[PDB]
């Protein structure tokens, strides 16, 4: 990452920016899986296997106590989603695929965060 997103505190004015992205995704028809913590009833040894569990519904609450000191740290959760659902589904699952495109639109939407936070 560059120096901005790992150094630059983030400001109010960064977090009205944090919170469109946030909801961008919540909308998106393939983030489904990660709008709220998985189910433990749907995932056997889900929570015995994945070390650090993370979801959309767990960022939102983040994103509104400010929670984020850098953009680091936002992006790091939000990976997480990704990474842990590539780590414990197969790569045929829907789950998989899901994950596959919604991290492309997020790294699309992160992207104009950061342009927009540089001007």
């Amino acid at each position: 990452e560059d120096a901005m997103t790992v150094l630059t505190p983030l400001t109010e004015k960064d977090y009205e920016g944090l919170k469109r992205v946030l909801r961008s995704l919540q909308a998106h028809k393939m983030a489904w899986p990660f709008l709220e913590p998985v189910d433990p009833n749907d995932a056997p040894d889900y929570y015995g296997v994945i070390k650090e569990p993370m979801d959309l519904a767990t960022m939102e609450e983040r994103v509104q106590r400010r929670y984020y000191e850098k953009l680091t740290e936002f992006v790091a959760d939000m990976t997480k989603i990704f990474d842990n659902c590539r780590y414990y589904n197969p790569s045929d699952s829907p789950f998989y695929q899901c994950a596959e495109v919604l991290e492309s639109f997020f790294v699309q939407k992160l992207k104009g965060f950061k342009a927009s936070r540089s001007h």
